[PDB]
């Protein structure tokens, strides 16, 4: 695999096509997927959702030297922006010189809320079905045996009390599962439906909602890259001065809402266009995202840049990353499963841990940007 | 203007196509453009973002029903999620027992952040540039005739200071710019780069970032909608009862970040399709979302569920709505001048009372799902 796209500025859309073909061994139909318009057929958008009238196009974008745990990555973009996949691919050239970018993740856990109603000893029912958690862990996993078999399936429990609520007090059952290659959602919704009935048995209440949360912050996904000074120098400016200004640049988003709200969409500009690309559900990551980054009381930066001992630059960040290489759109659009192909991705974890690498890279190129402005 | 869309479930895609046609009055040119794929072709898109190898079609679904401060308009929405369009349309329906949504918005105010490092009197900068507020407004304004002539320009600055930060002291002027019809990012950063010599001199200090905050809560959209018991009623239900279970799911979002963030990822099911139809970037507008959502320091709901005094259900959102009618994808792509058209809109403040409004459906229909599920 190599990641870099020599000259891809001056070649055109079919010269960039048939590299990325060259490159991740794609298949003549998968080529000529590419080089005519609609690759996903009205017949087949008309499944996806309701009312379908037409189909609606984004520029489709590839962020070149991007390196995670050693191994390059091209990056597919879905996305309207100018600027944006530049940046990205510059930051991950950048990146490459330290031996790119280093990413870990959790297990793929996501929390399905169970929420009851009517229980007015919550703190003592709590306990009860915390002695219950086996019978309500086995209950969660009896319907499906290929979850369980790939070693998937709920793990946990949890249960929250909120005792005086204008509704009357509430307690809330989380069923911690592991979802494997799943974005998660309807796996979680149906075991939230299979313990209800147990659940109110144990409790005596009423199951209201049975649904996903998506704060979803068991399952994080987390990059870190370093860059010298003399990586980051320019023409222009020492990698020192630069170095410096991104600094000033992380301290202002760390202590002001009204600009991290700018840092972090800068971020989503990297995250969302792989999410999209991919299939993948972009609602969900930019809830969980900005949902984290208010996790301290104070709606702050999702990225943290330092300078280590011996001065070097360094980035890291750690959010949500509920994203799927199997169901909804991902299987359905021959796209978002050639984006897959190009990214050659193993795992949902991988894709989470790529796009926490670009979104980190993309929040580099706007502070590095903006430092460095005349 | 009439947005019921009968028997549309039934109808195939060019059906809805020609039926939409009819009801908006499209051109034959602008039937054409949906009738084949690649209403976007790549020389084009080949200008709107970097490395385009190819484009990425998302389904483009239709909300009917919808009418907004008395005005029908009929709703495209780009996603790839089901369910979401026929919750949207089926909640435009009922809202229409009490007339539709009702909606208002402040100026388009957009914030230009502009950081000033190197002051060690930084209270006393303030007042400083505060007093010269008339000459910092005079010079933002100086370049754009154009959106002066049209009412927009800069017209207040506020001024923010930060004593102590580990990068030292930071003052922060911010300029409130009325950007018309534009989305403003390109708008309200020139002005700061403008301003930037004038506020050095005042300060002694060296200024750094001058950027747009995208926490826009100068840019707010509203919309509430009103639903009677006898609206809400079912076969299997009361609309009393779905009220009382709507209000149980609308607390469960208020007092659990958990809870909220899924509540409000359903939001943006509704408003992000919009955006993305129209060319808008919806990266911006969901930071602005979900960064407002924790403005209270935890993050909550953006919607408000209550009932009134007479038993209805009342439900009520307030959230920035930085949106454009002109500038970016929404000048380039062909379809999203077509979603314009097909909204009938005559603003940006329009566009975002009419997201709004889809928004607060939307969530509508996740509760009442939610809560009425067996
Ligand atoms: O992993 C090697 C070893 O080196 C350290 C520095 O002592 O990290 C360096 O090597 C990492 C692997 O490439 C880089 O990610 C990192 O930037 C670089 O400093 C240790 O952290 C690590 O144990
Ligand atoms: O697959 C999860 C499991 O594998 C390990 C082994 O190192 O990580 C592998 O897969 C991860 C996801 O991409 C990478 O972070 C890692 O580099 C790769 O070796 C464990 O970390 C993890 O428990
Ligand atoms: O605007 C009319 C007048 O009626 C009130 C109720 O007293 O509001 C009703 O009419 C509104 C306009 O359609 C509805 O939006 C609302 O739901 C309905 O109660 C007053 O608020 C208003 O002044
Ligand atoms: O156009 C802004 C200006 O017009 C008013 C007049 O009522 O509102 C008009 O436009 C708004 C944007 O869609 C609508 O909310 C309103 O219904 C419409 O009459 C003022 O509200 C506003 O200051
Ligand atoms: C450049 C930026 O505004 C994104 C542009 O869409 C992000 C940032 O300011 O950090
Ligand atoms: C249904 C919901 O999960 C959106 C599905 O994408 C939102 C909610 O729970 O309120």
């Amino acid at each position: 695999a190599d990641s870099r796209l020599p000259n891809f500025r001056a070649l055109t859309p079919a010269q960039r096509r048939d590299f990325l073909a060259d490159a991740c061994g794609l298949s003549d139909a998968e080529r000529a997927l590419l080089a005519a318009p609609g690759a996903l057929p009205l017949a087949l958008a008309d499944g996806m959702i309701e009312n379908v009238f037409g189909s609606f196009e984004l520029p489709l974008g590839v962020a070149g030297n991007f390196r995670v745990n050693g191994r390059d990555v091209l990056v597919p973009m879905a996305v309207e922006e100018p600027s944006v996949v530049a940046a990205a691919s510059y930051m991950a050239k950048l990146a490459r010189e330290d031996g790119g970018f280093q990413t870990s993740s959790t297990l793929p856990l996501m929390r399905a809320q169970v929420q009851v109603l009517g229980v007015t000893d919550p703190h003592g029912a709590r306990l009860a079905v915390l002695q219950a958690r086996a019978q309500i862990i086995e209950r969660a996993n009896s319907r499906d045996k290929v979850l369980i078999g790939l070693g998937g399936g709920c793990k946990d429990i949890e249960v929250h009390v909120f005792p005086d609520t204008p509704r009357g007090p509430m307690l809330v059952v989380h069923l911690i599962v592991d979802v494997r290659d799943a974005m998660g959602a309807n796996t979680v919704n149906t075991m939230a439906e299979s313990v209800a009935p147990l659940v109110e048995k144990i409790t005596g209440g009423s199951v209201r909602l049975r649904i996903l949360s998506n704060l979803a912050d068991l399952r994080l996904a987390r990059a870190r890259v370093r860059l010298t000074p003399q990586t980051l120098a320019t023409q222009d400016r020492s990698g020192e001065e630069i170095i410096e200004g991104v600094l000033d640049a992380y301290t202002f988003a760390a202590i002001d809402p009204y600009r991290a709200a700018t840092h972090n969409k800068g971020i989503m500009n990297g995250i969302d266009p792989v999410i999209v690309a991919t299939g993948n559900d972009w609602r969900a990551v930019e809830a969980g995202a900005h949902a984290y980054a208010s996790r301290s009381g104070s709606y702050t930066s999702l990225t943290r840049w330092e300078k280590d001992a011996g001065g070097a630059l360094v980035g890291s960040i750690e959010l949500p990353m509920p994203v799927g290489l199997v169901g909804g759109a991902t299987k359905t659009h021959p796209l978002a499963r050639l984006a897959l192909k190009i990214m050659d991705l193993q795992s949902a974890q991988q894709l989470g841990e790529i796009a926490a690498a670009v979104g980190l890279a993309q929040n580099l190129g706007a502070l590095r940007a903006l430092a460095t402005e005349g």
